[PDB]
């Protein structure tokens, strides 16, 4: 719901999220051909990262706070979809979300 939202994620829910030591493989697109993954993109159809969202964060692109939250929506659930449950990269994803629900708990 527009500009005070949407700089909330910015200054406080993403920069918490990229600050944090497990944020490192979500902040740039999942990249199939150098992790030799044949089938991600057979898989994840609407891909999402950290890093375009912060970049459309910055640029005004959202038109309210939940669209950028359904970017995050899709970023945690795109890999729940594509790993298997005790992949590192889905315990990671994990407390981030974790991480991500403490903080928009005092979205203004
Ligand atoms: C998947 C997958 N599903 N959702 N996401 C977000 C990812 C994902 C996205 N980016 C990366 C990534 C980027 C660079 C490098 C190096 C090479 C260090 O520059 C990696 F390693 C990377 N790995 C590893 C990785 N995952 C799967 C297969 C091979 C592989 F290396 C993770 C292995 C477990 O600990 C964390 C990193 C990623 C996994
Ligand atoms: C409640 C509640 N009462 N009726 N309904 C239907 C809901 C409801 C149901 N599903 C979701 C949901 C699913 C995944 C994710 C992530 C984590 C992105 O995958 C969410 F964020 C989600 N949130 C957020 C949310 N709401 C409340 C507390 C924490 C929280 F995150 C909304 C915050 C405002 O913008 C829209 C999403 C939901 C709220």
């Amino acid at each position: 719901r527009q500009t005070n939202q949407l700089q909330y994620l910015l200054r406080v829910v993403l920069k918490t999220l990229w600050k944090h030591q497990f944020a490192w493989p979500f902040q740039q697109p999942v990249d199939a051909v150098k992790l030799n993954l044949p089938d991600y993109y057979k898989i994840i159809k609407t891909p999402m990262d950290m890093g375009t969202i912060k970049k459309r964060l910055e640029n005004n692109y959202y038109w309210n706070a939940q669209e950028c939250i359904q970017d995050f929506n899709t970023m945690f659930t795109n890999c729940y979809i594509y790993n298997k449950p005790g992949d590192d990269i889905v315990l990671m994803a994990e407390a981030l979300e974790k991480l991500f629900l403490q903080k928009i708990n005092e979205l203004p």
